[PDB]
């Protein structure tokens, strides 16, 4: 999954996010902040048109904005390359989750929302 994460890492550093990925368990694979929000990401690329990401998986993107006093945002951010697409979803509870390409939106769907609310 490393190279899908600098990907998004760059993705997010050309979107004015200070991005890193975290090196591999307990952590995200990637977080992001820009003014006073942080992103708590979960980044998985696939050919297929749904991932699966666990409850524990949720947790711990949850669990790493909990310790942080900044607004945070849980991401499934996933490459869903057969549409050649990066889509997320914000996990609203630890939960299994299956990330559809229907169920998510489009990255820059978000970034035009969360330039709204740095805004």
């Amino acid at each position: 999954g490393k190279n899908a994460e600098r990907e998004l890492v760059s993705i997010l550093r050309g979107e004015g996010f200070n991005a890193v990925r975290i090196p591999t368990n307990p952590l995200p694979d990637i977080f992001a902040t820009k003014g006073n929000t942080l992103l708590s990401i979960e980044c998985k690329s696939t050919w297929e048109n749904k991932v699966k990401v666990k409850e524990h998986q949720v947790r711990k993107l949850l669990d790493f904005l909990s310790m942080f006093t900044m607004k945070g945002v849980p991401l499934i951010a996933i490459k869903f390359k057969q549409v050649h697409e990066w889509r997320v979803l914000v996990p609203e509870k630890a939960e299994d989750i299956i990330v559809t390409i229907d169920n998510s939106i489009p990255i820059e769907d978000l970034f035009k929302i969360l330039e709204k609310r740095i805004e």
